[PDB]
Formats: C-alpha cells, sequence, structure tokens
C-alpha cells in the first residue's frame, strides 16, 4: 500500500506515535516519506547483507527475521515480510521499542540526515487529526 500523508499521519496518530518519547507527529511522517516514500512494499539491502523492511524501513541486523541475515537478532520477533503488510501495526509497534532504545529517532538516517532540525510540522500541515 503507498499510504496519502494525511492518511499515515492519522493511522500513526491512532497508534500512539504522536509526541511518542517526545517525537511529535511530523518527525514519524518526514521519516516514513524519506525512508519509503510512504510505501509498505519498500525494501533496501543493507552493505553488511541486512535488509530494511516497510514504512519505516526496519533492518534485520536487529529487529525482525528474514531467514537470510545470519547472526542477527529479532527484538521485535516478527518475521520482516510482517512489516510489508497494508496494516502499520507491526511496524508502529517494532519502531517504538526501536525509538526506546537509547539513540530516539537518531536509529534512522533519513530522519538524522533530512528530518532533524528541519520544520518537521510542516509534514502534517493541512490535516484533519
Ligand atoms: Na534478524
Amino acid at each position: 500500500k503507498v499510504f496519502g500523508r494525511c492518511e499515515l499521519a492519522a493511522a500513526m496518530k491512532r497508534h500512539g506515535l504522536d509526541n511518542y518519547r517526545g517525537y511529535s507527529l511530523g518527525n514519524w511522517v518526514c521519516a516514513a516519506k524519506f525512508e519509503s516514500n510512504f510505501n509498505t512494499q519498500a525494501t533496501n539491502r543493507n552493505t553488511d547483507g541486512s535488509t530494511d523492511y516497510g514504512i519505516l524501513q526496519i533492518n534485520s541486523r536487529w529487529w525482525c527475521n528474514d531467514g537470510r541475515t545470519p547472526g542477527s537478532r529479532n527484538l521485535c520477533n516478527i518475521p520482516c515480510s510482517a512489516l510489508l503488510s497494508s496494516d502499520i501495526t507491526a511496524s508502529v509497534n517494532c519502531a517504538k521499542k526501536i525509538v526506546s532504545d537509547g539513540n530516539g529517532m537518531n536509529a534512522w538516517v533519513a530522519w538524522r540526515n533530512r528530518c532533524k532540525g528541519t520544520d518537521v510540522q510542516a509534514w502534517i500541515r493541512g490535516c484533519r487529526l
């Protein structure tokens, strides 16, 4: 599923991401935009052999099991393919564990490089939230 901007914001808000660990909703929408272009089926392989999955590009090195990342962890206790569903519940619940690990949203390289220090509230402007 390719989400619309406000559709995603509303779904993220419903699942409790607005101001989760202090990150306003605009941060999460900006991150999804530059990680996946709002596409739940997005995948990308990393140089170390691991793969990033879903609207928030969650990594198989630590967070999910894809059967092809040897020596990795599965800290969200999910198959990575669950992160590609049109239902973002698994992605959002896993993202809540990542952002709590001590590094905040700096865990997402796209957020640090393209969202951090910008006006992230612009990403929800015009949405009925
Ligand atoms: Na893994």
